[PDB]
């Protein structure tokens, strides 16, 4: 029902934007998954328009909502490569992103910074 687009190559310091669009009318939230790591969750809106990003895109990313939700990537650096998803999401404070349980990934979209 969410399907990603707009990934790429692109050089330390550049920029891309991923849409993620639903099939249908639709909290949502940006995850992405390097090699050998655990998937994490990067920035999420909530049905409202508040937002979280994780410590290590703030001010770099931004999340947007339009039946499409964007993620701005800019100021690129190696370390955000990942292959990128979109979930539903929940803002849980005790603050994270988190896929709402049950949730079902789809292909996500490759994004590679490299030199």
């Amino acid at each position: 029902q969410l399907v990603e687009s707009g990934g790429g190559l692109v050089q330390p310091g550049g920029s891309l934007r991923l849409s993620c669009e639903a099939t249908g009318n639709f909290g949502i939230g940006w995850f992405r998954q390097a090699p050998g790591k655990e998937r994490e969750g990067i920035a999420c809106i909530t049905t409202r328009g508040r937002t979280h990003y994780a410590e290590s895109v703030e001010g770099r990313f931004t999340i947007s909502t339009d039946n499409a939700v964007y993620l701005q990537m800019n100021s690129l650096k190696p370390e955000d490569t990942a292959v990128y998803y979109c979930a539903k999401a929940i803002r849980l404070t005790t603050t994270q992103c988190v896929a709402f349980p049950g949730v079902s990934w789809g292909r996500g979209t490759q994004v590679t910074v490299s030199s």
